[PDB]
């Protein structure tokens, strides 16, 4: 079961722009976090392997997936990463729950579907 890069990426960029398109849920999501022009330099001591909407895009773009489910990883480094850092009354952390419910309903039937 081998997987063309423009077979994933017809695949899953619509389950990432599912996400991009929520707003402003997807609004801390979209760029890598940048502690020091955002002030919190604590953040790199805490997540240890970043990802972002626009890396995992790229990713995507370039063909660095060779199986759905290392995208599907990177969904949920970014997602985990977030409830990791940011408290649990946060916008970013409740932003991310959004995230991953409108993640979890838009892959389950592509991933039915490759
Ligand atoms: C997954 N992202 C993540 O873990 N981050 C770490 C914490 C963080 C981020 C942002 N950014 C990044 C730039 C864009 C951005 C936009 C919004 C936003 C939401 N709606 N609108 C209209 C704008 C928000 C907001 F949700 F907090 C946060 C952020 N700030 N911080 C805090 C906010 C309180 O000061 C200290 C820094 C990312």
């Amino acid at each position: 079961k081998i997987f063309k890069p423009e077979e994933l990426r017809q695949a899953l960029m619509p389950t990432l722009e599912a996400l991009y398109r929520q707003d402003p849920e997807s609004l801390p999501f979209r760029q890598p976090v940048d502690p020091q022009l955002l002030g919190i330099p604590d953040y790199f001591d805490i997540v240890k392997n970043p990802m972002d909407l626009s890396t995992i895009k790229r990713k995507l773009d370039t063909g660095q997936y060779q199986e759905p489910w290392q995208y599907v990883d990177d969904v949920w480094l970014m997602f985990n990463n977030a409830w990791l850092y940011n408290r649990k009354t946060s916008r970013v952390y409740k932003f991310c729950s959004k995230l991953a419910e409108v993640f979890e309903q838009e892959i389950d039937p592509v991933m039915q579907s490759l």
